[PDB]
């Protein structure tokens, strides 16, 4: 599924991400835009042989099992394919564990380079929340 901007904002809010660990909703919408262009089916392969999955591009080296990343962890205890569903629950629940792991949203490279320090509230402008 390719989400609309306000559609995604509303879904993330319903799943408890607004101000989760101090990160306003606009941060999460901005990260999703630049990680996946709001597409739940996005995949990308890394140089080390791991793969990033879904709307928040969660990495198989650490967070999910795809059966082809030798010597990796499965810290969210889920198949990576679960992160590609049109229902964002699995992606959101795993993201909560990631952002709590020490580095906050710096775990998302595109957030650090394209969202951090910008006016992230603009990503939720006009939405009925
Ligand atoms: C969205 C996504 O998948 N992003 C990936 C990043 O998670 C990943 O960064 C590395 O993540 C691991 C686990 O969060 C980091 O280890 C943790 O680091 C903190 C602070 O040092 C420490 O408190 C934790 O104990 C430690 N947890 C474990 C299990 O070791 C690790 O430091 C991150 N490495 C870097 C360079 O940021 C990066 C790199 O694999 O890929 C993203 O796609
Ligand atoms: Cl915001
Ligand atoms: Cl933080
Ligand atoms: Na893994």
């Amino acid at each position: 599924k390719v989400f609309g901007r306000c559609e995604l904002a509303a879904a993330m809010k319903r799943h408890g991400l607004d101000n989760y660990r101090g990160y306003s909703l606009g941060n999460w919408v901005c990260a999703a835009k630049f990680e996946s262009n709001f597409n739940t089916q996005a995949t990308n392969r890394n140089t080390d042989g791991s793969t990033d999955y879904g709307i928040l591009q969660i990495n198989s080296r650490w967070w999910c099992n795809d059966g082809r990343t030798p010597g990796s962890r499965n810290l969210c205890n889920i198949p990576c394919s679960a992160l590609l569903s049109s229902d964002i629950t699995a992606s959101v629940n795993c993201a909560k564990k990631i952002v709590s792991d020490g580095n906050g949203m710096n775990a998302w490279v595109a957030w650090r380079n394209r969202c951090k320090g910008t006016d992230v509230q603009a990503w939720i402008r006009g939405c009925r929340l």
